[PDB]
């Protein structure tokens, strides 16, 4: 019940907000609950946990977890970069905005022109492959996927795993979901409480660290 | 005493979210707490309160208050149209989005490879102003007080009071609550631009204090207006 002792774990959770001006922004409907649950379970099993949190459903800080609060995707990126060097597990559970307004208004206010934000998960994946994160043992991504006219849900999920290159892709089929490993393993994630699904996610992380 | 006994009160609170697709939206940073505080105080003082709530999911429903939930500024508009005939006082405390994306995608907008397009905006209707016009056209015979809220700063073209007076005159509501702001917490600056501006010219200061104390002063302001009539 304490296998993650000595693990430094960095978790992102919640959705980011891309400011239009001091008051208005682009946001999403993500609750952050599953990222917090992974943070709580990680800490419960002995990890030294840092939680980078964007916008959440009123969530209370998990006890024993270092909280770092952020607003935008770019602030998330800098937060991930700042806390990256000593971490052994990166759990990218945040819904990071792909786009942000190019211009932020100085005062209270046409169209909003967009510019792309950095892909932090892929930045972490690339940094580790070029030797800049030797302590990083597990990079975990999240995806909310669905079947559509261009493929079924699981096709899209596999393609996302292949494209991101992370060690584990936790897939939420928008009732059951999936855990896709980079060695090809696929486990169904049965629908239950946020805590029990977090246990299955952390169990998979612990299983990956031992194989390596 | 219980001065708002027999008053039917319709309160809007929180910010709206204007969908870009099922997941993304345009939103603002309004907590909705000052609007809940006015409703709870109204209810505590004997009003029959109906609360139309925007983005306030982690807030607790005020005791004794009929809850109506909405998402976008447009759904707020339709909720106000439905519930306005039962109200004697309209308290427009919601942070209504001024603009809405022109097209709502049926699916999550994927991050592709070509240049990201732009978000076309379209103005939302002024719900408070729609209410002021309805009362003027005879469609709201029960409506006794129309209350608006505004966050006003002082920019290059006037101080808070200039912009606020212009807003009250322009909106046509009976009372304009200006800069009912802050939770009075440590290290939060007080700029003393709090005001209750009536459509008869009276200007009273709104001191910055707790959400409950500003709610009490606002309802006090409402009750004084109902007595004048
Ligand atoms: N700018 C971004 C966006 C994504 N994420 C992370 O990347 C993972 C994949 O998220 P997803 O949105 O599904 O990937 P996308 O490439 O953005 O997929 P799509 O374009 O279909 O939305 C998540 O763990 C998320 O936290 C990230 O680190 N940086
Ligand atoms: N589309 C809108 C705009 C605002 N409101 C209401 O009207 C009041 C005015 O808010 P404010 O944003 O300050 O007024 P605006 O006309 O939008 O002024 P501005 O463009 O400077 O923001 C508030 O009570 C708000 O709930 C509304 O009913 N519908
Ligand atoms: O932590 C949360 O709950 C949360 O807010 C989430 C935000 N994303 C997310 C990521 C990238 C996106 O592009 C996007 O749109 C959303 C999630 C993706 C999957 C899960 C998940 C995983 C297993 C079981 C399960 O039930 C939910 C949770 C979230
Ligand atoms: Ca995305
Ligand atoms: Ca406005």
């Amino acid at each position: 019940h304490h296998d993650m002792a000595g693990v430094k774990a960095l978790v992102t959770a919640g959705g980011t907000r891309e400011p239009l001006d001091p008051v208005r922004f682009i946001g999403n409907r993500s609750s952050g609950k599953q990222g917090y649950a992974v943070a709580r379970v990680l800490a419960q099993r002995g990890a030294d946990v840092t939680l980078i949190a964007g916008n959440t459903a009123g969530l209370i800080d998990p006890a024993g977890v270092e909280m770092v609060h952020i607003g935008s995707a770019t602030q998330l990126r800098d937060a991930v970069s700042k806390h990256a060097p000593d971490a052994n597990v990166l759990v990218m559970a945040a819904a990071v905005a792909d786009f942000r307004p190019a211009h932020v208004a100085a005062a209270k206010i046409s169209s909003i022109d967009l510019v792309r934000n950095d892909d932090v998960l892929a930045g972490a994946v690339r940094a580790r492959a070029d030797g800049q994160l030797p302590n990083m043992r597990a990079i975990v991504g999240f995806a909310a996927e669905t079947g559509d006219a261009n493929g079924d849900v699981l096709f899209h999920a596999r393609a996302k795993l292949e494209r991101k290159g992370c060690d584990l892709l936790v897939v939420n089929a928008v009732n059951d979901g999936w855990l896709l490993s980079a060695d090809g393993t696929e486990s169904a994630l049965e629908h239950g409480s946020k805590t029990l699904m977090a246990t299955r996610i952390v169990d998979s992380i612990a299983a990956f660290l031992k194989s390596q």
